[PDB]
């Protein structure tokens, strides 16, 4: 963390890779295609 939203400006530098994650974890799991 660093103050407030240092956790959310990393959104770029780190959630696209949740999203990633996501993408694999809803797009490739949950769907199972």
């Amino acid at each position: 963390g660093f103050f407030a939203l240092i956790p959310k400006i990393i959104s770029s530098p780190l959630f696209k890779t949740l999203l990633s994650a996501v993408g694999s974890a809803l797009s490739s799991s949950g769907g199972q295609e």
